[PDB]
């Protein structure tokens, strides 16, 4: 169901998204994260998430804090004067 | 760390070694997801099959069964809960 993974804690739906590709459980992780506001960058294959609203929007990037998870690293992460631009978005 | 390893479930946290543990049922990941629920003092009780683990030092032990105070998760309302003078049998342990 929906609602499970809406329960599961963040780094449990990242380990479903990383480590049970091509299933069930990893599209239903990937919506689960979506709706916690967190938007994956297609490019550095990250999640990311406003740590605070962001400095400077236009129709093309923002560009503000942001905390992501290093899946490198397996933790979160923070970054500072970061530019998400929109092309990466799925 | 590599995926077939112990050292590879032990960085994840115990909520997702129990969903390791539940959902990926008769794999090796869930047997190494037990093992890495063992060094953080885990143990399965075969009849409740939930995992338990001492909150403080048990009242009473025998050979037989300690009895006590557990935290332990609920599969069902998937979720840690607390129990006090809670009997441990042994028998339904899975290693002694």
């Amino acid at each position: 169901t929906v609602e499970f993974y809406q329960r599961l804690s963040t780094e449990t739906l990242f380990f479903i998204f990383y480590y049970l590709e091509g299933t069930k459980a990893q599209y239903l992780a990937a919506k689960a994260l979506k709706k916690q506001s967190w938007r994956f960058h297609t490019k550095y294959m990250m999640w990311f998430q406003r740590h605070e609203e962001p400095k400077t929007i236009t129709d093309e990037f923002e560009q503000g804090t942001y905390i992501y998870f290093d899946y490198e690293k397996w933790g979160q992460r923070k970054k500072e004067g970061f530019t998400f631009e929109y092309r990466y978005l799925e």
